[PDB]
């Protein structure tokens, strides 16, 4: 069966675009369209009768049929966005799909590159399973194994969350909000490219998920400076050979071993504090060294006053960096390991890095509220954006994960008509406990986990905080549509300048860029002379109707010739040129 060889290779890509396009494969065999959310999941598995999917179903059933989702009827009507899929955007995405929500993901990589590998605690592994992660990842936490690399987390969230109809838009880079205009249009976001049809998404419910770079307004970063801290990250190819699976991990637990130090310090000038070896797809080691014996060793070239001249690029010389990683490792792992091959990364070189830890940074609050214009916009943060972890304690995904079902939490609450201070005030009561959860005080009944945080939090108080403790986070400060459509699908085009729609459209040239914008291949639009104004627009009406199937309103001599044109008949014929290529960018 054709739908099965498309099935497996949706589920076995092994990149972001390769599965992209094997998921819109198989939605285009089986004619489903993923845009209408509400029933694109149902169609899905009624459609593909394959043993290998009915497995998946009964995980994502079991977990959707919650009382907590309300049957996927909680947030129907919500539109939500989220920046960022990296493993806490994606997550998020994926309760709020459950709750019935519509969920847009836009990104602005095309790839899943990071090698680097993260600790999961059982809470995790336990929820990652629920979801299918072994039908996508066959090693998923095989036997002990406690750990995932960052990029085949984000490859086995991607696919879950395409399955349940969230959609994914990679090389989008969010940039800021665009309030609502004046008396019906919402909130909507300024990204890069602004021709994306995501422009056009208006959302009541906005995640930034987009770590350290993240720029949503009205988060007050709380700072965490101490000691000069350095971490250093390594990849080296894993085999998989019997020499290799002999070799012990590394705990991160272990460091409290303070004899190694002192002698790995003494053989080989290198001074760490800890050290870190997981063994997943790479055999991953971090570390954190001290500053002396990085320059002792000619990784830094020059002691600069403070850190960020310290480990500019130019300051740091590469090989030295890669001999320094490499020893460390072998050291730790006391030469067992055959060979120390550094993995390539992203950009074609060895996969060493180096990262400042003397600083972190905490979002004062998790979420915020922004009305303008009639319209209410839920603001939140999610994961490294709203808490930045220390990698070697291991709680990046345990806390973005617990956040992320906070968040959908909160959003079921939104969407059920809950006053935005109360909220808010539940949503804070909740985020104070976060930097103090651990594997141990934080529940242990992994089978009833759910987003609802009693079920998480042993004993949690949830009106710890009063509505009126968070006053300050509520912030009150033609279709207009297509116009605006068409002036960014225009923009750029000599000759055009698209003002309303009407006297801009009299010359020709508008349409002309419309088709050109989409249709390259149907019209030359730098050979047009602009004083054609009846030939070009008769060649822009003869290409719709003979290629497009748009029926003529008008001849281009009535056009060259009008004055002003009907608006309500411009805009009937503009707008099936709208409904036609908004989606189709
Ligand atoms: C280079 C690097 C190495 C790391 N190494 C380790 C490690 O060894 N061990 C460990 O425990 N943790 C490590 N981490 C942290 C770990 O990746 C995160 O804790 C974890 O992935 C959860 O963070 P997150 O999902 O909130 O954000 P991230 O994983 O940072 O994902 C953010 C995503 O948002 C996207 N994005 C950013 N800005 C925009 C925008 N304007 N528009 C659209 N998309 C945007 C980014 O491309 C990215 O895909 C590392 C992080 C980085 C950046």
């Amino acid at each position: 069966n054709p739908a099965h060889v498309l099935f497996d290779r949706f589920v076995q890509a092994t990149t972001c675009k390769g599965t992209l396009k094997a998921f819109q494969e198989l939605c285009d065999h089986l004619e489903l369209k993923p845009k209408d959310y509400r029933s694109f999941y149902h169609k899905l598995k009624s459609k593909l009768n394959y043993w290998k999917a009915k497995a998946l179903w009964a995980k994502l059933d079991k977990r959707g049929s919650h009382k907590d989702y309300k049957k996927g009827k909680a947030c129907t009507n919500t539109k939500c966005l989220i920046i960022g899929a990296g493993p806490c955007g994606l997550r998020t995405a994926i309760d709020l799909s459950l709750l019935g929500a519509k969920v847009v993901v836009i990104e602005k990589r095309d790839a899943f590159s990071r090698n680097n590998v993260l600790h999961l605690w059982p809470f995790t592994i336990h929820d990652l399973r629920g979801l299918g992660a072994k039908k996508f990842y066959g090693k998923f936490c095989a036997g002990a194994i406690d750990h995932i690399s960052i990029r085949q987390l984000q490859l086995i969230l991607l696919k879950v969350a395409l399955i349940l109809g969230i959609e994914i838009h990679v090389n989008v880079e969010f940039q800021g909000l665009i309030q609502p205009p004046e008396d019906r249009i919402g909130w909507r976001a300024l990204v890069h490219p602004k021709t994306h049809p995501v422009s056009e998404y208006e959302f009541e419910v906005i995640i930034g998920g987009d770590g350290r770079r993240n720029t949503l307004e009205g988060f007050r970063r709380k700072e965490f400076r101490g000691k000069l801290a350095i971490a250093i990250t390594a990849n080296f190819i894993n085999r998989n050979t019997t020499a290799e699976a002999k070799v012990e991990e590394i705990s991160g637990v272990a460091f409290i071993n303070q004899k190694f130090f002192q002698e790995l310090r003494e053989a080989t000038g290198i001074d760490l504090e800890n050290i870190v070896y997981y063994k997943d797809d790479t055999h991953y080691f971090v570390m954190t060294a001290k500053k002396q014996s990085l320059l002792d060793k000619g990784v830094i070239l020059h002691d600069y006053a403070d850190t960020e001249l310290l480990l500019s690029r130019e300051n740091v010389d590469q090989e030295a960096l890669l001999s320094y990683a490499r020893e460390a490792a072998d050291f730790s792992t006391q030469q067992q390991l055959p060979s120390l091959d550094f993995a390539i990364n992203h950009y074609g070189q060895p996969d060493v890095a180096m990262f400042d830890f003397t600083c972190m940074y905490a979002s004062e609050n998790a979420a915020l509220v922004r009305e303008q214009n009639g319209h209410q916009l839920l603001v939140a943060l999610v994961g490294d954006s709203l808490l930045e972890p220390f990698w070697p304690m291991g709680t990046g995904i345990a806390r973005g994960f617990l956040a992320a079902m906070d968040s959908a939490w909160m959003v079921r609450s939104w969407s059920l008509g809950t006053s935005p201070l109360e909220v808010l005030a539940e949503r804070e009561s909740i985020y104070r406990l976060l930097p103090q959860t651990t594997p141990e005080n934080v529940s242990k009944n992994f089978s009833q986990y759910s987003i609802d945080p009693v079920t998480r939090y042993p004993n949690i108080n949830v009106n710890f905080l009063r509505p009126s403790q968070v006053r300050h986070l509520y912030d009150t400060g033609r279709s207009s549509k297509l116009l605006g459509w068409c002036q960014r699908q225009t923009d750029g085009y000599a000759g055009v300048n698209v003002t309303d729609l009407t006297m801009s459209w009299k010359s020709g040239l508008a349409l002309c860029a419309i088709i050109h914008r989409y249709r390259p291949d149907l019209i030359d639009f730098d050979s047009l002379d602009e004083q054609n104004v009846e030939k070009n627009n008769q060649l822009a009406f003869d290409i719709a109707e003979k290629e497009l199937g748009i029926s003529p309103i008008m001849t281009g001599k009535e056009m060259a010739s009008v004055g002003e044109p009907d608006k309500l008949s411009m805009v009937m014929y503009l707008t099936q040129f709208y409904e036609m290529f908004k989606d189709s960018l």
